[PDB]
């Protein structure tokens, strides 16, 4: 009973709320990962600040869903965010492959809601996920890959030197 | 028979006619309620101006369609465009109220466009209703529902005080 | 056990980790209050900025406190950020009388951390509190009170044109 | 007997001499790490460079000790500065061990004329520790250690092309 609400379904206005908790759970993780390798028996700065810059744009996604909500004529509703699965992150490589596990979580929940809001004839919908979210999923994934596959070729886990180059030359 | 058209069904080359004509027709509500508002027992010259606007942003958007048909290879046949359902708009709620309900007429005959434009498997088409109209029309019906909120607040149609002061500094 | 670790006792660590919590908890309570405010129904959008502006401090705030455990040798810890006790927040004097209890919660947490880092003769977090928080959160604090005084000699919560007055005028 | 003495304990002024003796000792240690890593057979510049530019920042941290010392009524007594513990610094790693051990002694002097300042009830004296010394240090201290995570990582002290990368890229 929005004034501004058209076909908009219920189940697409749940979904857009279990959307945007899903990215304040990334946000979140993300946020774990800035200060783990900011520790003083981690101290990798670059990598610290590659996650940090992250967990503000997950949060930004988040808010895009919250004002989405709002247009549409649904209504926000919040629940807990979950803390992280870990409280520490061992070294880069293992929480590049957590990054990338996250990010391939996200983009999944993106496009189930997708897919929902077809099934439901909803185009502004669809449109909004594949102008707004569905490409950055996609260059996002290929980035962390792309690290995870450098970080092997530099021997991680046990390679320390490589572990420095790569703080000092891919996130720099 | 245009050597250009590929892919483009009779049905949708029709229906962007229709809803060309629907854009013109909102476009010539709008000019009404611009006048309306212009009148000097009216004499709200920001809410005209609003409207005036929105008048031409309409005859935007049927024109956008006329260079879309012909882009296809369709063939733009005109219509007359119908004079607005009123010949005074009685206040800036009531009409706020009527330009409601034009965006979501204006919208339901988009969405029913972009399902034809589904059926006949013609994604170009489906692309320019996204990318080129239903954003833009959701934000229009985002923005009056917020107005219509701020009328009602201000003790609108009795208070006259509150109409002035909305279009003072909500439209300013 | 870290190498950077001096005069930092395990009691104030833990409380550290507990204020992040709260400012993290405390940014979220004005994530709902802005998704509130934008609604087509409440439409407030002043109002709704300057709660997203307040959400964004306290995450800052957060942050600090990570960066601050770990220039310690502490070790961050994060717990489940709760969602806020409403779901809507009625109208702008409710949410800020809302916001005054919550910064006076975030407030009196900050003083009882002070009083513990004086117990544990820790000048560094003393003086961390001192410049960083206790002077910022009595300006909020003060803030929140003026606006309230504001709304109430507005009529608030029945006189809908005073609560635009106060959109329009005091959180231009 | 000073003409301007107020509030100013002569235990206070006998351990601020103490401690501006405590910051020339801890510039003559780092002037002695400058010039070894400034030896054609060590060579690492920059890791000199970083040591000369500390011992400049601790005979400043001592003149400012100097003027409080005036500005109280106190007054200024000198004693010999003792030379560093070592000849030679033996390697990056090493040094920065010794660097590391050297900022928590120069701490746990603060911090200890901090004690002695709030016992004797001088404020002015509290404040300054606070805010001229005690933020620095604990800065000087994550900086430090984060450096000796870094150069174990790269494998020192027997890795000498890990000692040459953190010379080029952590100190450059
Ligand atoms: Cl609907
Ligand atoms: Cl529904
Ligand atoms: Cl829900
Ligand atoms: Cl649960
Ligand atoms: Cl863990
Ligand atoms: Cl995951
Ligand atoms: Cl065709
Ligand atoms: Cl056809
Ligand atoms: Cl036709
Ligand atoms: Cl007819
Ligand atoms: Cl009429
Ligand atoms: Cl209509
Ligand atoms: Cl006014
Ligand atoms: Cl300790
Ligand atoms: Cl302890
Ligand atoms: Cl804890
Ligand atoms: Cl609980
Ligand atoms: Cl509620
Ligand atoms: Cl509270
Ligand atoms: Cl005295
Ligand atoms: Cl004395
Ligand atoms: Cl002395
Ligand atoms: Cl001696
Ligand atoms: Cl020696
Ligand atoms: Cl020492
Ligand atoms: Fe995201
Ligand atoms: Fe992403
Ligand atoms: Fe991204
Ligand atoms: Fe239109
Ligand atoms: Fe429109
Ligand atoms: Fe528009
Ligand atoms: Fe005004
Ligand atoms: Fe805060
Ligand atoms: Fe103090
Ligand atoms: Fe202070
Ligand atoms: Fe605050
Ligand atoms: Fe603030
Ligand atoms: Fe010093
Ligand atoms: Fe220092
Ligand atoms: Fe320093
Ligand atoms: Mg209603
Ligand atoms: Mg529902
Ligand atoms: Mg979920
Ligand atoms: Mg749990
Ligand atoms: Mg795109
Ligand atoms: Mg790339
Ligand atoms: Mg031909
Ligand atoms: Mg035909
Ligand atoms: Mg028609
Ligand atoms: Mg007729
Ligand atoms: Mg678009
Ligand atoms: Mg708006
Ligand atoms: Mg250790
Ligand atoms: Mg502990
Ligand atoms: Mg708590
Ligand atoms: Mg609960
Ligand atoms: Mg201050
Ligand atoms: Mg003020
Ligand atoms: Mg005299
Ligand atoms: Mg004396
Ligand atoms: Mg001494
Ligand atoms: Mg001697
Ligand atoms: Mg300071
Ligand atoms: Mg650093």
């Amino acid at each position: 009973v929005s004034q501004v609400r058209q076909n908009y379904h219920s189940d697409c206005e749940a979904a857009v709320n279990r959307m945007l908790n899903l990215e304040l759970y990334a946000s979140y993780t993300y946020s774990s990962m800035y200060a783990f390798f900011d520790r003083d028996d981690v101290a990798l700065h670059n990598v610290a600040e590659f996650f940090k810059e992250n967990s503000h744009e997950e949060r930004e996604h988040a808010e895009k869903f919250m004002k989405y909500q709002n247009k549409r004529g649904g209504r926000v509703v919040l629940q807990d965010i979950k803390k992280p699965e870990r409280d520490e992150w061992g070294n880069t490589l293992e929480a590049m492959q957590a990054a990338l596990q996250l990010e391939k979580t996200v983009n999944q929940a993106l496009l189930d809601l997708h897919k929902l809001a077809t099934d439901k004839v909803d185009p502004h919908l669809c449109d909004f996920l594949e102008s707004e979210y569905l490409e950055e999923q996609v260059k996002d994934i290929k980035r962390i890959g792309d690290f995870i596959t450098n970080l092997k070729r530099l021997g991680l886990p046990e390679n320390g030197m490589g572990e420095y180059l790569f703080d000092k030359h891919s996130v720099k």
